[PDB]
């Protein structure tokens, strides 16, 4: 009855989701089925049958024999344990030659990679009455009308399964090491905006349904973060274009007094009068507050808006969050300079960061390559590189890139743990407090931080941008503070560059 | 924090869904927390702590101490058993005065009635990071833009919790008795189209989440059925208005031969030359095929479209199914005359049935009374009675009602099991085969039927229409065939009529 639901593909044609035939176990227990037959067509020994069935379906013989003993029933099924059985399960059941036992073909949605870009691909759910499948999250839901049928259309993603494996492995390592409450990593083509890989933790397995529903939100498009100091790059860009930033000019570091709050550099005492470039390498908060004064508060708010913040990127993901620029008072304004109070989505961060490597042009990130029917060959949609806006000049973009280089590679860098032997890396570190969901403060604890890194490589002319973020390590929180996401950035970026044939040296 | 999510109300202002404060259990286990303190601020006695917590949260003391022994962790939590704790649990944990133990407030979505109109109300799921709630099904999803905030708007439904209680209890009894694969009942105000009660089985509990996801489809709006002989009332109305049906005129019963299929009256042999009125009371299939010949197949197809079949009712529910009139050959056309091949939604059946009690006007069924903000008092939406179309004259409607009376109350009735002592009832029975999801044909088995009853009372001038359907009884399938859904219709209708102050005779 149901039309075949279309497939979801990665950018090289690997199947990410497709319909398959599986099998459901049925046991006829009524004698009436065997009235006309010499060999029985119903279960004659319920105990032996239960014992043999327990060697295939995940159910104890005692529960099977209980289900076989239901009164006033012609045939029985075994709930979830008796459905979605494989062809090999079917073979071993059938070789037992158990009277009354058969297997019914049923259509199931199959995700060949299991837990793999799960919050992007989503999950399609089955209506048992009809077999009708309906997407409940991500691409399966966004494109449900196209995917469902004739035959539904296929959706091709920009995701590269080879790069996605690197991301899934690195994120597993972060879970083991740090048990964070939230975790994401994303890899984008620095020159086109294509999402090459995306994952988050915790997540679900779309194949089995394990943990589906425990977190509805996709981190890339629907979750918001106070970004911390990765956000300083946009304040730097603005201050550069306005002439307030001079890399060699000195400024007074240490602290600033804003509406009765002491906002200090991370070492409390500062470094005296130091060049602005060094302050950016040190990730000086007083530098950013100084530059905001020089530019002017009204102008800086417009600057963050021109970089796309506070607005949806208008991607094809459902319910994209807008974030919010925290600007309601001077304290909010000043803390926004280093990525506190303001909330962003990771996709806004990627869009904004792409400006520095595309002559000032922001690229709209995208992950849908095409929607098209393989039978009719109709192309309903084709993704493309699109400029989201040009907030800065090419000259400003280069001067920002020079400072991002210094953050990682300066002889005074405090981010050398993001270096990769053989490759040149650049980017910006972040450590931020995390808003408590309930009650009006920050999560309390020894190191209750969202730590992140917006990185790109090769430096100056990158092939990819890799952004990774970790919220609230429940294990090794002190090291999470010290090393940030470097134990995820380094395996993802190194393997990705090798796979993209970037020569090491 | 998140704005308060708006409430879902029943028609009398009873809360169906609301935000509440609950509590999450946290245990600080690292000694470092107690460095400066005159009282320990971490769990010092792991066994005494675990033993005492087991008297509140539902966990074995051995498991609790296992989690208290996690290494390199400042504090731990206790999974699902440790969240959604009540204010009373908070009191009981706190008088225990356990060092290191506190409770964090969290906002949860509370459904005070538990498993109650679950497939209509739906469920909102929580993002652990932010506390943000998002509707995943039903009203919570449909109106999620309104419900989420300030404060979200409230949604008021037409549902009456008192009638809804009757439906839930009756459906539980049908599950206990027949263990059907699918089951629904709906109660509609016969003069306004308001849905006073709706339930289905199997379903989920929106409070706990138990079984949420096993069936995405709301039976009323999204599931389709081959209705069986309840569909005959619309062919009857057509034949009346076209002058083909005359209650006293004779016709030849027995069987008909259509494209190599023998279609018989239910007793195989028929009853000879009998009055058309009696044929309709006996639920004669040959009567309906004869009337279709008399009207003409092209014209009958237009008749069903005029009753709203094959098209969505344009209700407020997402993804409403349109169904389909099966008309592609004479076999489909003839089997459609008695409700096979054509598929309908229950809401189309209610809409079509309302014509007989509103002088030929179909009423568009509706379940949303209001969407409105309790703070601003802005009314975003107000539901109302709306005519879906007038397919028949008042004269035709009266003549149909006379035949519906006879089905139940004729001295030759085969539906006397739908009678209610003290109340006058009318309606139409149905028994239909069920299409197999995979492979062609119908579900096989001794009595593999969708059985149903489209009823209304008091007869002629009803207060409510009650439509109940049961697909594929897995227990007592013989009784399901004999009694249909009478064991649900009678308690629902009787209790509803008493609750609505209809006096019994
Ligand atoms: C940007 O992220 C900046 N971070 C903060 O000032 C900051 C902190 C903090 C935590 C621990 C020690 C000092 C400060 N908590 O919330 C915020 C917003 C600077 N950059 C960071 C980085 O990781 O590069 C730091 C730690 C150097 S401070
Ligand atoms: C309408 O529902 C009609 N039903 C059928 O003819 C029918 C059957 C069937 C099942 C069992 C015995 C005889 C027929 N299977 O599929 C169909 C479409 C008539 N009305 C029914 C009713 O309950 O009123 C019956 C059983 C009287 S036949």
């Amino acid at each position: 009855q149901q039309p075949e639901r279309g497939k979801i593909y990665d950018r090289n044609g690997k199947v990410l989701a497709e319909d398959v035939e599986r099998y459901k176990l049925v046991a006829v227990i009524d004698k009436k089925a065997s009235a006309n037959s010499k060999k029985p067509r119903h279960v004659v020994d319920k105990k032996e049958t239960a014992k043999k069935l327990s060697t295939v379906i995940d159910m104890k013989p005692e529960e099977i024999e209980k289900r076989l003993s239901q009164k006033k029933a012609f045939q029985i099924e075994f709930g979830r344990k008796g459905t979605n059985l494989t062809y090999q399960d079917k073979l071993k059941i059938e070789k037992m030659n158990l009277p009354g036992i058969s297997l019914l073909p049923e259509t199931e949605r199959f995700y060949p990679n299991g837990n793999f870009a799960s919050h992007l691909i989503g999950r399609a759910q089955k209506n048992p009455d009809t077999g009708e499948l309906k997407g409940a999250l991500g691409v399966e839901k966004i494109f449900d009308s196209y995917l469902s049928g004739k035959r539904g259309d296929d959706v091709h993603l920009t995701i590269d399964s080879n790069i996605q494996v690197f991301v899934e492995e690195a994120l597993d390592g972060m879970v083991e090491r740090y048990q964070p409450k939230d975790l994401f990593a994303v890899v984008m083509d620095a020159k086109t905006g294509e999402i090459l890989a995306y994952s988050q933790r915790p997540t679900f397995n779309p194949e089995t349904g394990k943990d589906f529903g425990k977190k509805w939100a996709n981190d890339l498009y629907q979750n918001t973060y106070e970004p911390g100091s990765t956000f300083k790059s946009y304040g730097l860009a603005a201050a550069i274009q306005e002439g307030a930033f001079d890399p060699d000019k000195k400024y007074k570091s240490g602290h600033r007094d804003i509406m009765g709050s002491r906002i200090s550099d991370w070492n409390r005492v500062g470094w005296g009068e130091i060049p602005m470039s060094l302050g950016f390498t040190y990730s000086s908060n007083t530098l950013m507050m100084h530059l905001q004064d020089l530019v002017g508060a009204d102008k800086m708010k417009s600057w963050y808006e021109r970089f796309g913040f506070g607005k949806s990127t208008k991607g094809m993901f459902d319910g994209e969050a807008p974030g919010q620029i925290g600007w309601s008072n001077e304290l909010q304004q000043k803390t926004s300079s280093f990525g506190q109070s303001t909330t962003v989505t990771p996709v806004q961060m990627l869009q904004a960061q792409s400006a520095f490597f595309n002559d000032g042009n922001m690229l709209k990130p995208w992950f849908v390559n095409s929607v098209e029917n393989p039978v009719s060959k109709r192309q309903f949609y084709k993704g493309q590189k699109q400029i989201a806006g040009k907030p800065i000049t090419k000259d400003t973009a280069e001067k920002v890139e020079k400072q991002l280089d210094l953050v990682v590679n300066s002889k005074k860098s405090h981010a050398a743990n993001y270096r990769i032997d053989g490759y040149e890396v650049e980017g910006k570190t972040g450590t931020a407090q995390v808003a408590a969901p309930n009650g009006g403060g920050y999560v309390k604890g020894p190191n209750p931080y969202f730590v992140s890194f917006m990185g790109d490589a090769p430096k100056k002319n990158p092939k990819v941008i890799v952004y990774a973020g970790m919220s609230l390590a429940q294990k090794n929180d002190q090291e999470a503070y010290e090393l940030g996401v470097s134990k995820a950035f380094k395996p993802i970026m190194e393997n990705t560059l090798k796979y993209l044939n970037v020569g090491k040296s």
